RNA sequence: UUG
RNA sequence: UUG
């Protein structure tokens, strides 16, 4: 179906509306730059290879080039991989970019640079150099970057890429880059902000460096200021996990009171981790614009019970205070000043690390009258005590997040602190409606009046609780309108088939990690509790170790998904107990059922006939299968998409199309198959997808792969598998040269095993001319 | 070394005091016995094999087989591998074992059998034939087992192995059978107790049958019996895990008072699952040995309550009353009636499943003066209260079992729900340290000082598994101080203070694994060096954890040996660039065992041995993903001599291992990416005893590689599963396998060519290379 | 392989 | 691969 193989190693991509010419080389082992690229190539990426230096060579006819992106050939040590260690800086020779008349971004991030890259073209809108050994900026090497707009800088100076010295910018570096709008130098020791600045900067970034003060007009021109982040500077060091310097004589960033006078355009001020012990209303008096304020990892816990600049900040939408907390304190209650009444605008407020032990009703109403509220996060906070019915006056918000306290009767799992949370790489029930958050606390016992007047809630999460209780239906009354409950992680205790029941509203229901009562002999379990909950639509009841069961059906009209992984079906369906072989036949729409992680080394017949009957999604991953009787799948009438992958097959079907005429998907990667049948895809007409990645197969002949199949696939996975590339293989090196279906990964992993002459090739560049002499 | 080399695919033993020649084939997949067994051979396995028939030629010159176990070469169907399903029964052709002159022992367990096999020799002792289909038993072909002794038939008509009718056996079967001691016919739909059987009949195993009476002269003549299973017959089928059928009007099984009166020697009687409601004295008016009573699983929760039958028992020493209760009933209390207080030699009580609310003090009198009692074991009841002060009364007792209750302010995990808990298969802890209260698996959420007053006697205490969510002051154990041994696994520690435990003065074994809530979440204070305060500290255990970061940066002990870290984030604590955590364990000095395995180690930063602590003997970095190892590096460590790095990705080992470590004695590398061994590896490592070189891929080994005065050293030397390749140039490596003393583990099975392809599978022990020599 |  |  192709006259010309590709042998590129490269993905290649044509976005003809923009005239782009994509050509994506990451990560393919790669030490030179490939030939044969093609001519008209806007976007290269060679991020993640080998490549030692870059030449007049290197892109001579690419000339059309807008975009180089050839970051981490030359990763520094620590940064790197310690087993493929970088042994030499990347080496940029003479005139290897002055051609280039029309490229617009250049990366040469994380190269072991140590100087900033000459000859570069006046085209050049983008910069970066992050990630490299450059720490001194010289006015006479930044003239060529006159039409510059974007200079990434950072990284190339800090705890794990290291120069021992402080940073250095001339004065003046920047002023005479007159379209310059975002400067990075961030992570780079820096130690007084950079004067004078071009005052069409729109970003500025200064966060982690050294810079122990302000001076009064360090941002006297920067009236098209946006952005601004100063944090990271007398950093709060308590419990940080990277090395931390905190500022001498426990001093805070200081910033003297007008500093911020002209910029007017601020939408965003982050000064999280500067140690600051107050904020003087008056750095607020001509920024009305301001929407995001990051104070988080200072010392304002007196500061929040005053607050008096948030009387400037009408206009702010987010409002970061978390981590605030005096060391060794354990206040009684929260002390919200009443100027958090003036926030007009605020929708997002965030108070982790406070750290108290009773939350009362009237400490947040200050907040009772901000209307555009919709975030409450006062996560990790040590709470003790709180009444939850005191959120009856926040029915408007769409989060109250409580998550990690110690109650009893989404951002990233490290983002507080972590270094650099907007660091580059080399390379949920919110949606529900109003979600009160109480995952991770210490809630041992339920009952209906715990819920008083929270009857609006669409999302409830106690996952990750100590509730160890046989739920009866009476325990959630008052949550008539809940879609969603998060039980994950709890020691429920399936005695009563009326659990839950009350939740009439109820769509999702996470029982996993519920292990702990079905892993002790003898104890009731009502399996058959779904009956009750009549709009139940998905249940996932995943590693609860379930072996064993007093009701012998699960029943639903509505459910159409339901996750069983982690479970003990194969002790259930021990040969010979027919007891529970249509555990799940009368859940009577259930599309998607997730049973992979079971130990189901067989399956005993009448497991298919057991299944319901309109199951589309099939998962049997991770059971050590050793055995597969295929013909059995004509019961699944509706199978779209069987999942086999993880197991322990070395066969498949004589004929597919004879298992089941519906299945679209066949997953069957990670298996032991050694050989396909003769006829295996004959008339298999509307499969779609089939993976059949790291097995052991050595040959495949037409037969088993009739291209009136092969060409309706979206994909055919064959990757890391035994082939033998003698002339027995002809049909198939042949076809799989000049397929227009996706096959991945044929540049890394779709090799040659042998004949030893050709061990560890390619199958794409594979010539076997010698077999038609 | 040999002249002669080993190549039959069987382990040889010889026993030289019991003139034994022991041959065990068991479990390697032969489809016939294999030619060449010594002709000395006594004891033969060949079980989990798929040899499909025995003949005069099986063992034809093997005339002083004393023993042969021929178990599961045709497992039935529902029984055996469904990858690897038995397509026709063992075939036994005549006089197959009629010349085994000195045969006292058969097995033919698992092979389809359909009749019990003719033509024994007449030495036979011991005949085996379980999960066989042999369910209809005649006197005539029992006349062949004169002397037998022990005589197992169960299993062949059970849920798993169905035969679709009543089990038969002819009158008086057994009867002729003299010297008969022990009768196996358990798992079999046996409807009645066969009759008459010898009265030399020891141990009587009916249960897991049909039997829904008992005649009163059913047992007259076994004046010998000690042990007697009766249990399964009426079975109580509440939430049992297989298919049960009970007696129809839920009968019990029905027994006359006078059943046992022939029993004088009775030691053991097990009426488990016989759907008991009363247990009549008059049955136990002439057995006054009995020592062991199981009644677990009947319907006795009111007899508990009187039991006047315990007043004919004063010799008993174990009494399983466990799982009675009565359906659908939550007691307030547990009624134990006073006639337990005449169970004089009791040392084993067991009442779990009697199901009530609250363990009061005064409910235990009846067991205050039972001087011999050493186990209580009150497991999964859902008490929901219980005064733990009371077991100061209990000091005398090795054990106190409160395992899977409520309470809130070694037996296999099944066990009373088994079907056959004594079923064979076709191959075949804190209570050292002294009293034990167990509340493993419970809802305690808070502990205080005061919940152990009075047992300062305790030296175990298991809180496994509670929801103890609280931060440890050193004031929440005060009395226990005599306490060695704390399991606090499966908890939500909070390490906020390092004086936690310190109150524990006497604690040697400390587990706090499984503890990872608190640690999980960022910026939270962990104090790890929390071990300072421990003086007599032996063993830490803080496993999955996920620990990634800590306030303190060492941790300190002068008494602490073996540290247990795995399953934490010891990647992120020792980040490149952050140099703070590199002497975590330093101050450990005494240390001597550390498992790191499973912290994520892809590599390890420079430092990190240089920081441990100097008496380190034993290390595991098992399980890290390693896929670097500067090997030089083991020279700080001056007295290890254990490395366990398996299941890594390592590609190569050192060039001269003697010049890493002059210590090390035992070096693990299976599971990683090995493809060759360096030029002179184990030059001059005198040193090394133990060499795991398993599941790598390696090609070729050279003389050099290996010297005959390093080799000589080796207790053992594992090499199985590589990719080794049988060309001319793996002469030396093939000719030394065969001729070697030193122990290999699976030559027969996974020491294997993977070519040049006319070698390929083939057992490289096997492999002739003269063609090299021509 | 810029966490 | 007798649980
Ligand atoms: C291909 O490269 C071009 C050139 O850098 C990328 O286009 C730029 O995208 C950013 C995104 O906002 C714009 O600000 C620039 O102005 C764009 N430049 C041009 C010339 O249009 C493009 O995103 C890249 N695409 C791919 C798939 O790599
Ligand atoms: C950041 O710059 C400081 C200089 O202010 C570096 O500190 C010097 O480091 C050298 C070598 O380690 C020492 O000999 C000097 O005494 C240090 N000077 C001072 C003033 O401390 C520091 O190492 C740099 N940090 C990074 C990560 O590059
Ligand atoms: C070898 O076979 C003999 C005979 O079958 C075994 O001897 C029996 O051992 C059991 C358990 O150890 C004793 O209780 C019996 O009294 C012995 N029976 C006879 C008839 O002597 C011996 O154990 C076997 N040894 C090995 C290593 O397989
Ligand atoms: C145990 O024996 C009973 C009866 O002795 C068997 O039950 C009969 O089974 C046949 C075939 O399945 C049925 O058609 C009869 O209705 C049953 N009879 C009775 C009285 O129940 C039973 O199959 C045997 N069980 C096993 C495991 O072999
Ligand atoms: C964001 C807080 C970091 C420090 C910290 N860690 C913990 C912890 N692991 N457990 C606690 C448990 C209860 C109260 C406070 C803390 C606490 N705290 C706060 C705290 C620590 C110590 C003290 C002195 N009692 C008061 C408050
Ligand atoms: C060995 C016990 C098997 C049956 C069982 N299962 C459970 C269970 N999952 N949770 C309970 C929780 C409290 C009390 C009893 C049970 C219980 N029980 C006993 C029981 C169940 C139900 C009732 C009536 N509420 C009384 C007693
Ligand atoms: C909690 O507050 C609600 C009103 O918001 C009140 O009805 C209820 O009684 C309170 N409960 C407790 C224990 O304070
Ligand atoms: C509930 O909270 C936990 C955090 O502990 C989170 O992992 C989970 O995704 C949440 N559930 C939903 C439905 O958002
Ligand atoms: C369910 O249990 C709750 C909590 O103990 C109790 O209030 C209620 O009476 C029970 N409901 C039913 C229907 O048994
Ligand atoms: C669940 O099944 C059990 C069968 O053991 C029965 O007792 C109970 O009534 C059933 N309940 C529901 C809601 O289906
Ligand atoms: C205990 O139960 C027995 C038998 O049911 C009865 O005779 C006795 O009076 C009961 N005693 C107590 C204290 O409950
Ligand atoms: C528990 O019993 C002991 C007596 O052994 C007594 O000292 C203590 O006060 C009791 N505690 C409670 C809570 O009943
Ligand atoms: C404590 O009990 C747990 C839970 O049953 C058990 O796994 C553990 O091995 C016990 N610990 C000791 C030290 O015996
Ligand atoms: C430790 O905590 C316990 C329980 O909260 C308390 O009784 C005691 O006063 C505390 N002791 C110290 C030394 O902090
Ligand atoms: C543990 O180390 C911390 C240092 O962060 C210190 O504050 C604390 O007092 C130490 N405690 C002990 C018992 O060494
Ligand atoms: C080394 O320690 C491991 C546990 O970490 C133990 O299993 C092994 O037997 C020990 N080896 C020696 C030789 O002491
Ligand atoms: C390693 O070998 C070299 C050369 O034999 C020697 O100089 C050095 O001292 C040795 N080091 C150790 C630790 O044995």
């Amino acid at each position: 179906a192709r006259w010309f193989p590709k042998t590129l190693p490269c993905d290649v991509t044509l976005d003809v509306s923009k005239n782009h010419v994509i050509v994506d080389c990451t990560d393919k082992h790669l030490t030179e730059i490939p030939g044969g690229i093609p001519t008209n190539t806007t976007n290269l990426t060679l991020t993640i290879n080998h490549i030692p230096d870059i030449s007049p060579a290197s892109f001579h006819r690419l000339v059309h080039l807008v975009e180089i992106d050839f970051r981490c050939n030359c990763v520094p040590i620590r940064l790197g991989s310690k087993s493929n260690m970088c042994p030499r800086r990347l080496q940029i020779k003479p005139r290897s970019f002055s051609g280039l008349t029309y490229l617009k971004s250049l990366y040469l991030d994380g190269n072991q640079l140590l100087e900033i890259p000459q000859g570069l073209p006046p085209s050049l809108q983008l910069l970066s150099l992050e990630a490299n050994n450059i720490f001194s900026i010289r006015k006479e090497q930044l003239t060529e970057l006159a039409n510059i707009e974007i200079l990434y800088l950072g990284q190339n100076c800090y705890y794990r890429n290291p120069c021992y010295v402080s940073y250095s910018i001339e004065k003046d570096a920047f002023l005479n880059l007159t379209k310059l709008k975002v400067l990075s130098l961030k992570d780079n020791n820096v130690t007084t902000v950079p004067t004078v600045l071009p005052s069409t900067l729109t970003e500025l970034y200064l966060y982690n460096n050294m810079i122990a003060e302000i001076q009064e007009d360090d941002f006297n021109n920067l009236n098209q200021l946006q952005i601004l982040d100063l944090s990271g500077n007398c950093p709060r060091c308590y419990n940080a996990p990277f090395p931390c310097t905190p500022c001498k004589n426990n001093s805070p960033l200081q910033i003297p009171v007008n500093a911020f006078d002209a910029l007017t355009e601020l939408k965003v001020l982050r000064l999280h981790s500067n140690s600051l012990q107050h904020v003087p209303p008056r750095w607020f008096k001509n920024i009305n614009n301001l929407q995001e304020l990051d104070l988080s990892q200072n010392f304002l816990a007196k500061e929040i019970g005053d607050a008096k600049f948030l009387h400037f900040l009408p206009n702010l939408i987010q409002l970061d205070l978390s981590f605030n907390f005096e060391l060794q304190v354990y206040r009684a209650s929260m002390n919200l000043s009443q100027a958090f009444s003036s926030l007009k605008s605020l929708k997002i407020l965030r108070i982790r690390g406070y750290v108290f032990k009773e939350l009362k009703s009237f400490q947040l109403s200050p907040l009772h009258n901000l209307q555009n509220l919709e975030v409450l996060d006062l996560g990790t906070n040590f709470i003790k005590i709180a009444n939850l019915s005191m959120f009856k006056q926040f029915k408007r918000l769409k989060v109250i997040d409580l998550s990690v306290n110690k109650i009893s009767p989404v951002l990233e799992q490290l983002y507080y602190f972590r270094y650099d949370k907007y660091a580059r790489s080399c390379r949920s029930c919110y949606k529900y409606g109003q979600t009160l958050d109480l995952s991770k606390n210490s809630i041992f016992f339920i009952k209906s009046s715990d819920f008083q007047h929270l009857s609006f809630l669409k999302c409830l999460n106690l996952s990750g609780n100590l509730i160890s209780q046989t739920l009866n239906g009476s325990e959630f009354q008052p949550l008539a309108e809940l879609r969603y409950l998060d039980f994950s992680n709890n020691r429920l205790d399936l005695l009563h088939s009326t659990a839950f029941e009350e939740l009439r509203k109820l769509e999702v229901l996470d029982i996993s990690s519920n292990s702990h009562y079905f892993q002790s002999e003898g104890i009731t379990h009502m399996l058959n509790f779904t009956k009750n909950l009549k709009v139940l639509q998905k249940l996932m009841m995943n590693d609860n170790d379930i072996s064993s069961s007093t009701s012998r059906t699960m029943e639903s009209e509505s459910l159409r998904t339901l996750e069983f992984r982690g479970n003990h079906l194969d002790v259930l369906w021990r040969d010979g107990d027919n007891r529970y072989l249509q555990l799940f036949k009368n859940l009577l729409k259930l599309e998607e059922l997730d049973i992979s992680k079971n130990s189901l080394s067989f399956l005993p017949s009448g497991v298919f006939d057991g299944m319901p009957p309109n199951l589309k999604n099939l998962s049997l991953a991770k059971n050590g299968l050793k055995s597969f009787i295929w013909e059995k799948l004509r019961y699944l009438k509706n199978l779209e998409t069987l999942d086999l992958s993880h197991n322990q097959l070395t066969t498949v079907p004589e004929r597919l199309s004879n298992c089941s005429r519906s299945l679209k998907n066949l997953i069957l990667k990670n298996n032991q198959i050694r050989s396909l049948t003769k006829y295996f895809l004959q008339d298999a007409f509307q499969l779609r997808y089939l993976d059949l990645s790291s097995n052991k197969i050595q040959m495949i002949q037409k037969t088993s792969f009739p291209e009136n199949v092969l060409n309706n696939l979206k994909m055919l996975l064959l990757h890391h598998n035994r082939f033998l590339c003698t002339c027995d293989a002809v049909w198939f090196v042949w076809w799989v040269q000049h397929t227009e279906v996706t096959i991945p990964y044929l540049a890394t992993d779709v090799t040659c095993v042998g004949p030893g002459a050709h061990k560890g090739q390619s199958v794409i560049s594979l010539d076997l001319y010698t077999c038609e002499l």
